[PDB]
């Protein structure tokens, strides 16, 4: 799918899984964000923003285009409060995809806080998340380079459904999780 | 007659039941106003049923600047009473749709339903108070999310009796059968 | 010129007569309301905006006045707190009458609960508004259709000195509150 | 003396007496108010600014002042919280002097509520406004119409030296407090 | 593009030694103002300002400066609450100094309430003020007209020792706080 | 590198070493500061960008930054609660590095309060400040020159390490910070 993304982040009901959305429409540069976020997410989402407009030309949107644009990520069940910045790297996955019409990889989960620079830095609670990725029949996670750590004391059963790919740059999540190569332009060379 | 209504089930303080989702589409320059003592939940809801029609204007016999060119005021009455909740979303789909095209609503019809961006109907709680609301009011036709097809052994058989319930899985199957043209 | 319109809607002292005053002056779009009004109130305000914006054609009005005319609806007295959606209908018809020039008949005043599609939903406390309205010298009330129910209660003596006109939707209203023609 | 006007309106102290100032200077139509004003002397400005716009060219007033003029009503003392409808019609008065070049009268106070129609409505404690006058050397005070009853239960001397003018209207407190014809 | 004045003004510490700064940047009109302010204290920032844009032209500042400048007023420590109406005379000083070029004398503290008709209002706390002052080593403070009277309660070792300007209007306090006659 | 300072300044818990990021793309002028930062602590943002303005032309920035670039101050981790004013001159050589491009010093930590003038103002809580330089690897320590008292009473051992320079105004801040001469 376009625009959606699987985050693992914290909600009510324990740190569960999210099914993050988003649309972008003709507009004028406005972004809106909804589904009962708390502050933290929100900002998540802002910072994640901003990661794709500074990666811009790599990534191949037109600030033309942008600003022609309306964002509007969503995160059903609409009720449901979530919160936190674990979503932070599924975000910007979402939004990327969302504004050049390139789908999201089937059977992907992801989670992980953004910084500006790029990297994917660790987050809380991974034993939960992997528990509810389980649960959902995700295949493959991604998971911050450093949380590599407490993949240790989780039981091997759930581990065993899980492809858990570390990351540690915000272009590699991109290349994990989307169909096509979001950044540059491919070159192909034989020895 | 820039206005379209649509009658929708949904939580309200008061018992959450029958109402009717308004929106009007006047001339204007894109602001989105909602009133109707609504709460966060509903609020936002109205954005997603919203963004669901810009993303879609096209396939829906809309031009896609419309936005630029109207103003959009979603109401939900009656004005005083507190409500919230998710179970809005395609009522207010359709209303808005309704509003853009001239194509009229049925009266006949109601519907709960919570929508997401990519047109999908998610399930609400409480059907049985909500199917009961559709039932004093007399209400023909309810259509309900798919997968509250499950809650409908709860409910009273004199109900399932009285009101032909349709379960829908995506905002196509709700316009199609909401709109009286297309 | 001002427009000017005798509604009976609830105030902290319980329903009462208040005069809705409007202003309609050359500018770009600016919507102000004062009066001490709680948001229910000023919601009701939006929507009898809507309203007329929605019926702007068939009113005689520029489609566009919104993009040129500031409108400040105010109602005194300016301490006094006040809310609740029963002063719709007057608002949407002072509204009208200060858009149009179109003067508001002398001894009428009005309550009723306004919707975007313009059908006038009841209100609760007719007999506190019809006695003020009758104390007040008022000579002909319009009410909700919705609330003849509650006039086998009011007394019979205030019942004998009105004049009570049941109204369903918003033209009734104004064919019945203004001067000339709409 | 021009945009200077003394009203009489509550302050947390008393009903006090307000020295209220005026700026009106070319800009793109900024609002600015400011003094410690509640929300209620707030909206009383807001009135005020309205009916001048109603008036603008009875008042000698280029009507685009609104796009052309930044104005800055302050009532100091800056710290003392100030609030109620008291002080409309001296609101009204000072931004007609602002904007026209026309100074006030001295020794000249007012009181009154504004309304939009400009009619001029009762404030209370009148006693205490009268004497915040005498007080502060006012030898002519503006009070509405519908307060000369209570001139009855205010002592001989507070009122003695005290040339009271009770006002319907407007346009009499602008002839009244006004250097030049309005 | 920067101002500084030292002002005496009220801080949750106390009414203490202030460096009131402000820039004024090329721009497009903002005010921003910073360093954890009071209201009372905002809108002392915006009577200020009102009382240098009435005067621009006589203190040598272009007209229409409001078009092209933006205005930072920010009052250090950043963490300590301050409020109240006494900075006022320092921010219009520090605001024609940013403006003009025109150096403040830093041997100079001050503080008043300001009138938008440039009159200095009596302000509180005048013992704690300028026991700082001389603490701070500040040789003159410029005080009210109106708190003369305050000094006597005030150790005369310490008024010995302060060259005391009482001043009641902002054009003497101009000129004795400007490095350079303005 | 560019955009990316380490700052020493207050957080829940109590650590105190900080990573503050910086963007400056393309756009129309909008701010946005994240990282759970305290209203204090937004401000000094504001002040930081003040002084940049100020001096752009000096630094090699184009003065239309203010309107043609849409800059985000982030402080991750963004679950943790920041506030206080010690990051100011660190927020001053994140926006000057981002919009010069000219790379932060990686092996630099500093902590200072930040003036429009440009000063550098004194912090808190150096001593815990300074360890967690000490601790985390950091070669270099810019303090406010009025904190050198108050090393006198931190361990050896945690600043013999450390090269420690304090300074008075941010012309040194970024000379010292910064990879290539501002």
């Amino acid at each position: 799918r376009v625009g959606q993304v699987t985050g693992l982040a914290w909600t009510e009901v324990g740190g569960d899984l999210l099914t993050i959305e988003t649309a972008c429409v003709p507009g004028k540069g406005k972004l809106t964000y909804t589904g009962s976020l708390g502050e933290v997410m929100q900002e998540s989402i802002q910072a994640a923003l901003t990661v794709v407009r500074a990666r811009a030309e790599k990534l191949g949107i037109n600030p033309d285009f942008y600003e022609k644009r309306d964002i509007h990520v969503h995160v059903p069940e609409g009720a449901t409060p979530k919160d936190g910045p674990a979503a932070g790297i599924a975000m910007c996955t979402a939004l990327v995809s969302c504004l050049t019409g390139n789908p999201v990889r089937a059977d992907v989960a992801m989670t992980g806080e953004i910084t500006l620079r790029g990297q994917v830095l660790p987050i809380g609670g991974l034993k939960e998340k992997l528990l509810a990725a389980h649960r959902g029949g995700i295949k493959t996670v991604l998971i911050p380079f450093e949380n590599k750590r407490d993949l240790e004391e989780i039981p091997d059963n759930v581990i065993a459904d899980l492809d858990i790919h570390p990351v540690k740059r915000i272009e590699e999540v991109l290349t994990l999780a989307l169909q096509n190569e979001p950044s540059g332009m491919q070159v192909v060379t034989a020895k």
